[PDB]
């Protein structure tokens, strides 16, 4: 037999992934199991086997008996439907003392909360002649060697399940809304860049199986965005140090000419000569290709790097892609600026958006909390917060948050569908064209676009950040270009905050 | 956006697996899509377009219609059945010239032999927000980094289409015939160590994907078995070197008791005192228990990882299993001499078997020919013959061989359905009994047995080795002990000997 596979837990001991008994009806059918036996030993009457077996198991009572009429065979199982059985089905079944009906002992892979962080958490997979289990996607996969065994060891994640709730019932209604192709909420702990909560859609059920197989990647660490407008905080974090940023100093807006190509602001006509401030409030796309021009295109390359773009953050997700600059031409560089053309995975961008709020260090975002044996008690592996650089001076991380802060909250903000009542929020909002996967060039519609918001609350001094992202609506494409994420970023960050004990306003 | 992934080759150059172009259905049904065009360019008549389109998609009319109506939507598309569409269903839905349907090219993963080497090869599955391929079993996650690309490289495997057609066919037959468990059967080139054909049932298919994830296992190198019988040539083989085994001194058949339980002989009272060589066409265990005592309990399980057992033989595949001698108390030494307690992959019996035709050096097996990208021409790898060891003299390797043409063509042999009509054969049977995954004994029932046989031809000199085994036949269980899997073997050797010119008499 095997060894018990090891358990995947939350942060605070729940359990997210064990091993369980449950049980396989088997009929044996043939006479000759009866044939010196006092009491029979198998099926005597197909028919009344079949009723009674009907009412513990999801089979009609004529395919019981269809299948009990197989010829040539000793015994017959009753394929899915007749597996997977629990205690008190095995304990009904026997009570009906049926000849010839008996039930085997199988070990499978339970997932208390099924539909749950199930790109984080994964599957294992069963070979059915062995009993053993084999993780398939996720911490199952990565764990795999640890988690399997005369005990496997144990995995603790960063995950709080009160609050992976709360995202698992926003991306729902998200879904619900907006049928999007693509969606992810990610909350982290702003001081120390644990994952408490993570989630995409579409996914998986790991307890059933579920539409497993159906997308490999996990939005978090492998799946790519062009982040759109989101991108900006680290353009303007860039200019502030380069003293190219002035809050006050006005700029040209409208468009510029880029090889060719004109690139104007979202509105096409701009607002005239504006504050630099209040461009970024209005996510001008001219003044950041203004500012990309002021501190030149080579200088913005390492900045971009400095902030860990371009890079894999290293974390223990498998095959976590690395993202791209796009900086070949001046009009990637310049697209750059405001978001796309340059490609990035979410863990990237909260990994850069923590520089903001620890005096310029960014923080490595981490999931996993421990790996240890529970019986030899001998510890594996234990998580940390770690400093993934610093690329910006406490001055500027301040003076970027004032602009964040603006975003949200200024009297001329476009964003305060993003305002909780009782708490203040702050953030970047992002409404991103998105790359045509084969044709070339970018989706074609009324509203294409991958809507985000990169979010933390208290402003200023934020107790986790809420990373939302919605790709390609496909109901409501007005709607979700209007209000972007807003009705998965306030319930999670609602929620959130109260469940962490955050006074309200 | 995606590189084009490489293909998968057979050893002659034809593609298991290649990048091919497909097409998906879509609908544009918002009237504003044709507000400034003479000629429509949505969808005005729903049922006209759904009963057409019907005819091209395995969807009802209906339903279609159903889909069209969806509301807050722009485009729609059609679901699993809207998409994967070939080429020629694009040009039929084009001549219909309906308003507002279009198709879009999509790359997939294409596997021009659909259920063939399925779980050799693999599958890759696609991310449908970027199209990236990943490997998830075989070649195809092994090989995952060099396949991915540009344009990605080439792993051409030693398989033989041609080959592997006989071994698709026999064990179609084999579950037809049986409905076993688990069954399998792998060609060998015996003088290189080449994998020439693979197969196991139950399996997958890579096209579609249908039964993908069922069973993780490969059971070339990742599933473990009690051989059985065949373990004995490893036995004999250490005998013979050891000057233990002498073909026509006799011994007593009958039992031994072994730590207060009577292991018996397969027909429980044996044949009297009997020579050594035909105790090994009978399959004698108290002649393989009476030798283990001569030689010793600690030189022969020396002698049984000198044969490679006990460890992976570090081929190529992901996780391949290492066994385990089963040697803690005398009676799993006992039960071990003939092939119960101990556990091998069907790898580690190729590479042990392989001694007897090269003058007692083991062969590493192998699968992969090369890994290179047709671009550049760079090989990154290229494979090659491989000696594991030479446990045995050249000796040894001869008084082997002798026994195992007795074991088919003995007047007194019980293997005569092995032979086949023209080509000399050689080799040994198995008729194991196999361990209950949970609870702790042996699959109960009239015949809970492995029956497999290692055999190659032509005697003495063979091209290929044939290992065929199959594990509990739920359907003509009395035959399948009476044949064991020699209505696979006989075709597969045959039909491979005729395919490389192999002279019938
Ligand atoms: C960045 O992603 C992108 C530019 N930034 C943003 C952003 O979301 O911050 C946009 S979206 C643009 C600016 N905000 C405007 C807005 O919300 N207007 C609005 C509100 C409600 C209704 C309507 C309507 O009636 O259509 C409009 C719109 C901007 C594209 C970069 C890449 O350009
Ligand atoms: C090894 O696996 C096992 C012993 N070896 C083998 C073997 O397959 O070589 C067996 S099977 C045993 C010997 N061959 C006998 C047989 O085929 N008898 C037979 C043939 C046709 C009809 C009948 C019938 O009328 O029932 C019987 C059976 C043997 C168990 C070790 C582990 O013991």
């Amino acid at each position: 037999q095997q060894p018990e596979r090891g358990k995947i837990y939350d942060r605070n001991g729940k359990v997210l992934a064990e091993d369980v008994e449950r049980y396989k009806l088997v009929a044996v059918i043939d006479k000759k199991a009866s044939a010196n036996s006092k009491k029979p030993r198998h099926v005597v009457d197909k028919k009344e086997t079949a009723k009674k077996l009907s009412t513990v198991i999801d089979m009609k009572p004529e395919e019981i008996e269809k299948r009990l009429s197989q010829k040539k065979a000793f015994q017959i199982e009753f394929g899915r439907k007749g597996t997977n059985l629990t205690y008190q089905d095995k304990l009904k079944i026997e009570k009906m003392n049926l000849p010839g009906i008996s039930l085997l002992p199988e070990t499978e892979r339970f997932y208390p909360n099924g539909n749950f962080a199930s790109h984080l958490i994964g599957r294992a997979q069963k070979n059915p002649d062995t009993g053993e289990l084999k993780g398939a996607l996720g911490v199952e996969k990565i764990f795999d060697s640890y988690l399997s065994g005369k005990r496997g060891d144990d995995v603790h994640l960063t995950i709080d399940s009160n609050i992976q709730v709360f995202v698992e019932e926003a991306l729902d209604g998200m879904v619900e809304r907006y049928q999007p192709k693509d969606l992810f909420a990610v909350v982290m702990d702003a001081k120390t860049g644990e994952i408490l909560a993570y989630s995409q859609r579409p996914t998986f059920n790991p307890e059933t199986g579920k539409d497993f197989g159906k997308k490999w990647a996990n939005d978090l660490y492998q799946n790519t965005y062009e982040p759109g407008s989101t991108f900006k905080s680290y353009g303007l974090a860039a200019a502030i140090q380069e003293g190219a940023f002035d809050p006050d100093k006005k700029y040209k807006s409208g468009h510029r000419d880029i090889m060719g190509s004109r690139i104007s602001d979202w509105n096409r006509v701009g607002w005239g000569e504006i504050p630099m401030s209040l461009g970024f409030t209005y996510s001008s796309n001219t003044l950041m290709m203004h500012l990309q021009d002021l501190v030149g295109a080579d200088k913005m390359k390492s900045w971009y790097e400095r902030f860990g773009f371009g890079k894999s953050t290293k974390g223990m997700f498998d095959g976590e892609a690395p993202g791209q600059i796009g900086w070949s031409n001046e009009l990637q560089q310049k697209t750059s600026s405001f978001g796309q053309s340059t490609t990035v995975t979410p863990v990237q961008m909260l990994q850069a958006q923590s520089a903001f709020f620890n005096d310029g260090n960014m923080l490595k975002p981490w999931f996993v909390n421990s790996v240890e044996n529970p019986v030899s008690k001998r510890q594996f592996y234990k998580g940390q917060k770690q400093i993934a650089g610093k690329p910006i001076t406490k001055d500027t991380a301040e003076k970027v948050e004032k602009q964040l802060d603006l975003v949200v909250n200024s009297k001329k903000s476009h964003a305060a569908n993003y305002r909780i009542d009782g708490y203040e929020v702050e953030g970047k909002t992002g409404t991103a064209q998105v790359a045509a996967p084969n044709g070339g060039g970018y989706v074609k519609g009324p509203n294409p676009y991958f809507v985000s918001f990169m979010g933390d609350a208290p402003k200023k001094n934020p107790k986790v950040i809420v990373y939302a992202g919605m790709s390609l609506a496909q109901k409501n494409d007005q709607e979700a270009y209007e209000l972007g994420v807003s009705k998965a970023f306030k319930p999670i960050m609602e929620n959130t905050l109260k469940y962490l004990n955050v006074g309200k306003s």
